């Protein structure tokens, strides 16, 4: 039986909305993973760990939002397995910022065909939502990583332990 | 090569809390997943969703600490795939309770199995980190679970939609 | 019927709380007799009494605990009657904290003896709970007891009315 | 030796008194009882917990004063066994108000009859002291209980979970 | 004469903690060696100096709270002479944070050895002290020592001067 | 090869303040043997036990001064073992106390004796340094542990147990 609340809501938006659910848990357990590998006595750069275990957080504030929206819609939640992330050991400062660029522009492409459904389906709501709560902050996330990436590449990292450990002061810490 | 912290650390014991690391990220899981069906417009008992999201954000809490100590002690972490909740629709605020209910004992069983693992292996910092943050809490929660159950009993849940009503007033909200 | 709530809780644990709470409350009838007594008018040791209602008051506490830990468990909590103390008349300072020392150190051996009980049954929240919230405890009762029993007879108790007097003014007074 | 205090306090006034002492510890007693009855896990009723677990400690209070006049008036305290509350399941709210209201009624009339002993002994000290502090004290207890087993059996209690449930909130909450 | 306090206090636990007292007293002293070290006009790192200072006052309190424990449970104290620290150079930063982290590791094995005697003594009281008070201070200043000579070594420590320089600066610093 | 900074100071002097660092760490383990004493529960005296600890903290703070002079004039600071008390057992309350002022005499003697070495070696600064922070202090250190003996003499201790009650609580409560 209809919802009494769907008015202009696709079963193709439903469904992508819920894919886009486990996209973003997904990405908030790869922070997770990234956040205490830093925390290993073997690495030890805390603000590397506090930096990704606040990304983490986010992610699952993003979730959480996706699952609101399905039900303000009148959708159904249906949940699937979180994978584990595909990397146990992320190497370095460097390597975990590249892995978490290359993370935050699948989500993003992600959102943009979210965004291409619901603009072929004349969802003006869902697109709004799309644009308001989730485009630019992934444009944002995206250029901070950049900016964080080149930063580390120019100090000298991964061969230079000193230049992660002076990007985790002065730029995470800091 | 072996860690330079590790001392009285065993192989075993450094497994046993991978898997209670990923037995602590499905529990976040599954109070995610009750917590959103609550939002859900055909159900819509927000102190229910909102008491389930709280507990979704205290299991990651238990989680990190975990890998936190695995780093204290000299192990490494090797992460696992979160698994999805076995349940997409928890039917009723009575029912989510006596999930949550079996949940937080099947936690407690592998906490006490970890613990005679400590205990076999003399280990006793390990012993002290269980007994310090995890088997009180779990108690507690298992008590405050069973206390809510035998009120959505008593009041007439499932059938009365207005116990659950009340009880996510005055109990949860309240 | 088994208690929804109980887990790893072995019905011997059970009993052996009960018998707990009826020694707690015991003590707690045992101080409440002691200071009364200092408040006769010829025994008139003020903070005496206010020292001995003290320890009656956290006694009662003590058992509150246990009942609360009973439920918290799932057992069921069965009362006895609370003895009378085996004293009317305590004699004296010195003899009542020589009395109230022999009374903490056999609460401290139920004490042992329980968790000599919880840890046959592999309890090990059990184990915590008499290990955080009792044995310390009873260690620093009997600690502080000895303490006061040694001032009073280096001062000259219980022949000393003045050794008595100047106890209850700068020890416990005050 | 009669007490340099004792004057017009006659024999089996302090015996009735001593006697007063062991039914108010008596009484203290029950409440204990009844108020971890509500805190078991299948009764679950936090404020009828704490309403009689309030009562419990104000006897213990009522029991002090009476040993503070028997040595205020020279006479000596004798102790007895608190004997156990004779119920150990208490069945359900409306049922331990009910207890409760009848222990109140036994614990007035003991007073009124301890009344009439200092009556009949010319005692005004002890008849002001009596009405002072206990007569009205006791109106007012029978009254307030009176009043909630009214309002548990308009409700619908025993039967009616749900009214036990809003009592709790909305009287004792509470 | 046994102590009028003394119950389950085995004398070979009394002796293991005089010898444990002896080792907390002996960490107090390489840790005052190490500060000064660093206090030289030819090394002259303040924060090195400072971190090990602290250090070594904690150790003090470490010695004092086991002094403490032996008369609240009626053993008698017996001191030894506290032996000079092996070393009178500790070379570098990074030499002192290794020579720390063994001094730490040994300290800890002591420890996990005191507290199998306790509970091959069924001494629940000293195995609780000994995990509340000392056990996961140990794991804490391990893994806080592992962490110091991860960072320093991945600076390019000792050789670089620079390395330690900065982390006297960033990390102790300050 | 000449410490960059060292100008007027004779290796003799070197020699002397190190031993002067010894014989200051020796005092503070005496005060911490004799606070202890008297935490122990057939001494009980607290506020004797607060002022020995107070005194081993600041002879720690008199080492740790001399070891920054050291380092300051260029000197190297070369540590030797910490040897323990004479004393295991301190007697009473005025024994503690004389043997103290036998340690403060014997501490003082020492100082002038480094001081008619600075003076035959003619290093003012030295002098100074002497004069400024050690010998004021150690006459008024003398001065006070001499009126604590006479009080404690004249009160009738060590045979007045009453007597050293009374001097901790007034005197030292204290
Ligand atoms: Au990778
Ligand atoms: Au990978
Ligand atoms: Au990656
Ligand atoms: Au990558
Ligand atoms: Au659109
Ligand atoms: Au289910
Ligand atoms: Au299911
Ligand atoms: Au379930
Ligand atoms: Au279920
Ligand atoms: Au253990
Ligand atoms: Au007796
Ligand atoms: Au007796
Ligand atoms: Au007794
Ligand atoms: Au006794
Ligand atoms: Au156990
Ligand atoms: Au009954
Ligand atoms: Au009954
Ligand atoms: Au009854
Ligand atoms: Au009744
Ligand atoms: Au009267
Ligand atoms: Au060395
Ligand atoms: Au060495
Ligand atoms: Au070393
Ligand atoms: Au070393
Ligand atoms: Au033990
Ligand atoms: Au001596
Ligand atoms: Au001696
Ligand atoms: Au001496
Ligand atoms: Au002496
Ligand atoms: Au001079
Ligand atoms: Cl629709
Ligand atoms: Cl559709
Ligand atoms: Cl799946
Ligand atoms: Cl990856
Ligand atoms: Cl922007
Ligand atoms: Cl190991
Ligand atoms: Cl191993
Ligand atoms: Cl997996
Ligand atoms: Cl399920
Ligand atoms: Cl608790
Ligand atoms: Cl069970
Ligand atoms: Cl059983
Ligand atoms: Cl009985
Ligand atoms: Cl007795
Ligand atoms: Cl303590
Ligand atoms: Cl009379
Ligand atoms: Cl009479
Ligand atoms: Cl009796
Ligand atoms: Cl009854
Ligand atoms: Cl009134
Ligand atoms: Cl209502
Ligand atoms: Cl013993
Ligand atoms: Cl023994
Ligand atoms: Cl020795
Ligand atoms: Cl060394
Ligand atoms: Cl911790
Ligand atoms: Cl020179
Ligand atoms: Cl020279
Ligand atoms: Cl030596
Ligand atoms: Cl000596
Ligand atoms: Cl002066
Ligand atoms: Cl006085
Ligand atoms: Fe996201
Ligand atoms: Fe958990
Ligand atoms: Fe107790
Ligand atoms: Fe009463
Ligand atoms: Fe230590
Ligand atoms: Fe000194
Ligand atoms: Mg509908
Ligand atoms: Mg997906
Ligand atoms: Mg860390
Ligand atoms: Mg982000
Ligand atoms: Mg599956
Ligand atoms: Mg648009
Ligand atoms: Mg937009
Ligand atoms: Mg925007
Ligand atoms: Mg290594
Ligand atoms: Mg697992
Ligand atoms: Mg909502
Ligand atoms: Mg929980
Ligand atoms: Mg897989
Ligand atoms: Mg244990
Ligand atoms: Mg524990
Ligand atoms: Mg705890
Ligand atoms: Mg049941
Ligand atoms: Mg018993
Ligand atoms: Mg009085
Ligand atoms: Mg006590
Ligand atoms: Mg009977
Ligand atoms: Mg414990
Ligand atoms: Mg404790
Ligand atoms: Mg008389
Ligand atoms: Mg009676
Ligand atoms: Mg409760
Ligand atoms: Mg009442
Ligand atoms: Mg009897
Ligand atoms: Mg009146
Ligand atoms: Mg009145
Ligand atoms: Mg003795
Ligand atoms: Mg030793
Ligand atoms: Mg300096
Ligand atoms: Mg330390
Ligand atoms: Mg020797
Ligand atoms: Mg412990
Ligand atoms: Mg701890
Ligand atoms: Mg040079
Ligand atoms: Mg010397
Ligand atoms: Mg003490
Ligand atoms: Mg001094
Ligand atoms: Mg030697
Ligand atoms: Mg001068
Ligand atoms: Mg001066």
């Amino acid at each position: 039986s209809t919802s009494q609340v769907r008015q202009n809501y696709h079963q193709d938006s439903e469904a992508a909305i819920n894919r886009q659910i486990n996209l973003e848990l997904y990405a908030s357990y790869v922070y997770l993973s990234m956040s205490y590998y830093f925390d290993r006595d073997d690495v030890a750069l805390k603000n590397f760990a506090k930096y990704f275990l606040h990304q983490s957080h986010e992610e699952r504030e993003h979730a959480e939002k996706l699952m609101k929206l399905q039900n303000q819609r009148g959708g159904r939640i249906f949940l699937q397995d979180i994978k584990k992330p595909d990397c146990d050991d992320w190497e370095s400062g460097l390597n975990a910022m590249e892995c978490a660029l290359h993370l935050e522009k699948n989500v993003n492409q992600s959102l943009l065909e979210l965004h291409k459904l619901a603009t072929d389906k004349n969802d003006p709501h869902l697109c709004d939502f799309i644009e308001t709560h989730y485009l630019n902050e992934q444009v944002k996330a995206i250029k901070e990583l950049g900016d964080h990436v080149t930063n580390l590449r120019k100090m000298g990292a991964p061969e230079s332990g000193l230049a992660e450990y002076l990007f985790d002061k002065h730029t995470l810490g800091g």
